[PDB]
């Protein structure tokens, strides 16, 4: 599934997720990265957590430059789980958690694709 040591170059999968979706209703922060607006609210971006939607958290993870180094892709796994947590908590399901589970599974699929891409010497 992966390699607990070093990461070849995780990113090809990230684009997959964001690619699957496409419907920027808010187009400002609820579905984008406020840090990509203007030099003034870059700080506030932290107060609102590093993306808590889906495409903003995935696109950012890769856009960051694929820092890599993962014992088991805990970075992406901790990001997706962090969203669902604040989702039902802050305001999202509150009764239909299954709604957040759907998007979660999709993410797992992408990871599998990349895993195969880097099997020659990166994740095996």
């Amino acid at each position: 599934m992966s390699q607990n040591r070093q990461l070849l170059y995780p990113r090809e999968e990230m684009v997959s997720l964001v690619r699957s979706l496409d419907r920027p209703q808010e187009n400002g922060l609820f579905s984008q990265d406020v840090l990509l607006q203007y030099p003034e609210l870059a700080e506030s971006y932290t107060k609102v957590c590093p993306n808590r939607c889906d495409l903003a958290t995935a696109a950012d993870r890769a856009a960051k430059g694929a820092y890599g180094y993962d014992v088991q892709l805990t970075t992406l796994k901790e990001d997706i789980r962090l969203m669902v947590n604040n989702c039902i908590l802050f305001n999202g399901a509150e009764g239909a958690y299954a709604d957040a589970a759907r998007t979660f599974e999709k993410f797992a699929m992408g990871k599998i694709d990349a895993y195969i891409s880097q099997k020659v010497g990166g994740l095996e």
